[PDB]
């Protein structure tokens, strides 16, 4: 039950990702098998809510690629039930400053240390007490990834990361650089810069930077200032372009 | 990309509407061809969550009916995923005051003008980015109506409809006459007197109102005082009153 | 565990249902507290398959209508499936001939009556083994309507008619006239003809006739020359033309 | 519609109940059956929300065995759209206090006694309207239980009892021995004699305890201590512990 | 209700396509956007069955991309309840012989000209009545496309082709080339020959030839031959093989 | 992509095995971690058919005990998408002769070997082309075991023995018992002793003898035979027994 993401983080190698915005636990095991590092489940249309999360954490079990799960938001009764199901790494999103960081890793420790509930009945996280001693080691293992999205939570990224509890600091471009003034336009000179310089101040601060990016050069350039877990790809993304690609190699005929 | 239900509303053409409590996508079909105007996405069991949206808002496409979805609450985050799904009408519940109606308007609106996400991955608004300039496009198509359904929201009536980005305000008689202290009596004259004159003031105000009546005569009734978005029945009411008729015709044998 | 549908078809009572296109267990239960005395489930569209028709038979199951399930053909593993789910009246479609309609009871029966599996499982047939002597009670509460569709099902209708176990012989009047040559026209007098003397012939051989007919004068009519299950309307009809109508009376 | 797992309380007939873990309508059924006086609908994957709990309840309506359901936590749109479709004994998580407490009840009735909509379309909880003067019974056959999970619940208890609409108080062993420093230790001594004192204090006050207890002659001493909801196991554990010890039984070969 | 499709093959306009296998409503309608002329509803692990092909339809339905399902074998309820959701073009699998291929058509017409049932409830392929003269309409717009897997299927396409009601023959690369003796390699000159020779045959005869085909060169050396309905990729490798090769980049 | 049930059965070792009547891949993983050595996935009441198949599959997978899938037939095109969805091991029911034992065996195995369709696209087999050499390796790691339920299929038994790929025989008590009279009460002689012939009979052919028992006694009486694949309960039964006998405690 050792978390192999947060060890890999903490040991400072770098987790290669891909988006997941599909739901179904076919393309999430075919997603598994393609040779990532880690998956994110974050599906916006998902239709069987924590059992849908339960089928993909099944459908990709086997294989070395890593889940990470993104709530909706830092939602306490959200995080319980990704807990419960066997979610050990949560992506959680709109964390604008150390008070909602400190929240969220309390959601997923066990008293004293949080206010995680044991609750009234086995759990697939505990694979239904099967695995020796688990309330005693699950605190240990929960890796807990924090999501800035705007000025004000870049504004408060030292406290942040002054948070016991946060591995990570997940910068998500898209909407960092609307909120900057630049919506649609994250390659703008002021956005980049202070994508760089947060990725190396979180970094710096002997936590592991994050961030999605598509652009495969920009990508390396993350890696290479020190981000330990780059999203490279979105599922949706690549079936759409690869699609779109392959229709206009013919045109309609 | 262009929202006909909001130009309408804008243009004071009249739209009649079905209310719809059943989550079915074939019964959504079934429905958009019947000749509404417009058909609001409001089932209290739906089973598969925004994928269930999905399916009704894919099964009403084609149809000139237009889809309105009623979100359980004014919650930023099922606004968020509604909007990312393709909702560009939303019936917003329980607006008590201009405070919550601005919060409303504001879920629905990119920065500046509100706080709507840009998101990491595509969305099925954009049609997966192939609507040419969606972001600069997207917030003048959203159409927000906001719900009054206290004797407190009713009191905050002017204020409410003095919020910019409120398209329209749809008046509940069983709520608001259940508030009122007649509980399954709107026809009370007290309560029809209020409803009435709301319907006028929000007419009067320059923006749509809106209700919902399954009694024919006094749905032309709202109409000719201005009401625009009228829901004259609801699926399940119809259903159930044919069932029941045709049943009696014959009487258990 | 007495199938009541079938003591009353017995007992000469007519019984007055709705056809159920939909599938869904909300609408099935609205519908099944609307005054029929029995609700055919025969969705073409079904989502979950044995699942659904267990989701549908748990929300009439307290009410006083009457389950019937149509298999969508004469398939012994399909009725197996739906016999073990708890699906105690089965329409079967398509019987052309007395050798499909013995195949359709035997199916429907232990042997050595018929080729019916214990299986290997508890079934909600059985309540999971809480109905005392269900193996040797049950084969005596199972009731198969065979649905007669073709000139050469009316053909064989004799024949059929001297199947044991054959309780009641539907006859579905669109099937029919297109068979005959009027396809979207039932209302021809030979249409008209044929289901009439039909159901005279049924009744006439101890066995009980059925049809679904929307319109009320035929309806009253066929119940008139001794129909015993009537099925008078569709869900989907009636909520297609109640929206229709409604949308209209603001058009 | 009178509810008579609520009549039986207020009578002081006890009850035995059964957690159920799995959202299946099929072995909901399975387990109606089986002789309890309740069943609790408390999943935490459930994969159709509301919709789930709409089989659930179908499925056991035929039974003896009266249903409770558990919503996530104190949501008035959850406890809405439940009582919409047919709950009538709700288990409401992590009350901390009266104000909690009165705001579960308030959610529950219809107004002036409460918050609770009657809402635009027919619902379940009426069987569509064919409940004659549903509105003006409603509300007295609602029945609320509260849960306390925590010592600052505990310390709240005899406020919480005060609460007009309160008819029960349940105890979850697991959390109140985690909160307590005893985190899967609820045999300890000082959790036990609080758990006791609070099932006497609950009794004396009028009001029904409820507890989940697996441990059989605990439950035992549970009911003599005058507990009048008690769950005695868990469907999930059952098949866990039936299945291990069956597999023992001939080892792996 | 005019098919588009069938009009184009029948035009002699080239359809370029995409295989489904997965079966998700939100994927199919992303791909209906991405351009191709149509989309083959042929997934093999299908949730809600004919409903997850109705959900396929509603999500394409406003696209210019055109809809064809393949049913998983020739059976005539399979074929009906398809009809009544309202496919309108089928690609038949394991067509054999040209009595197969007969009744794979008898099945998608009203009588007298085949078997197809007019059924008791309203079908969304008449969008419940609301298509004037549907039931008249109807057969002129089923479009049949039958699939030929086999050494045997080729021997008897000359008789296939003589089967009134055959619009389109597809080859399917694949399961020939494993039925000729070179499973996993349909690149042997053998089983390219012998496609190629049916392409030509097909357009002879004045029906359309379709075939999948992921290698362009190959995909447009059969366009070169007159195959009328090419499927030139399948969703489920295109995101596999672009998953695949961005992870590579990265390691 | 080893089947490592199949080896075991080849090995003499004997395998304890849970049937599962439940469809959720909740409760199929939750069973998997119990300690059976393999479970079968035979539930009647499946919702999403292959894809409920895909879930339990995918819950299993990573856990030691191996997965046997029952299609509810013989049925090749139900054979099919099984094993494309991953399935290598099949229960197969009803099988009366030695003609039907050789089709479910072809059915499983790529030509020459037999009719197993090399398809059009990826699928989970062989894990979307992952598993190098798949076409090649795949015949070789299917399972075939034939289930033998009525007195006829006892009867072609040496001849069911005599089927090259046929690896196992299972026998249904349930049934066997009912067509030989005994409608359940598979305790009688006659029975029983039927059912130990046959097990010595198996295992004499070099074949793994299999049968579904709820009675640990006879249960180590027929391991003491040489049977080789014994499911000692069912999901569905432990649930309603344990919950009976809890809630009777407090009666």
């Amino acid at each position: 039950m050792e978390n192999s993401f947060k060890a890999a983080l903490k040991a400072g190698r770098p987790q290669i990702g891909l988006w997941l915005g599909l739901s179904s636990s076919y393309s999430a095991e075919l997603l598994a098998g393609a040779g990532f590092d880690w998956l994110l489940i974050a599906g916006e249309h998902a239709p069987n809510n924590v059992q849908t999360v339960l089928t993909q954490l099944q459908a990709i079990a086997p294989y070395p690629s890593q889940p990470v799960v993104r709530p909706s938001w830092n939602d306490p009764v959200q995080i319980k039930q990704l807990l419960d199901v066997g979610t050990q790494t949560l992506l959680v999103p709109m964390v604008q400053n150390a008070d909602e960081a400190r929240e969220a890793v309390r959601a997923t420790r066990y008293p004293p240390a949080g206010i995680r509930g044991v609750g009234s009945a086995l759990a697939r996280a505990s694979r239904w007490n099967r695995i020796p001693d688990y309330l005693q080691k699950a605190n240990d293992q929960m890796c807990v990834l924090v999501q800035i999205e705007t000025r004000e939570a870049m504004k408060n990224l030292p406290q942040i990361l002054d948070v016991e509890g946060v591995d990570g600091v997940f910068i998500g471009p898209a909407d960092l650089s609307a909120d900057m003034g630049y919506a649609g336009n994250p390659q703008h000179p002021e956005v980049q810069a202070a994508i760089e310089q947060a990725i190396v101040q979180i970094r710096e601060s002997g936590k592991a930077p994050g961030i999605l990016i598509a652009n495969e050069q920009l990508a390396k350039r993350y890696l290479e200032l020190g981000a330990l877990f780059v999203a490279v790809g979105v599922d949706t993304t690549l079936l759409a372009r690869a699609a779109e690609a392959l229709a206009a190699r013919f045109g309609a005929q």
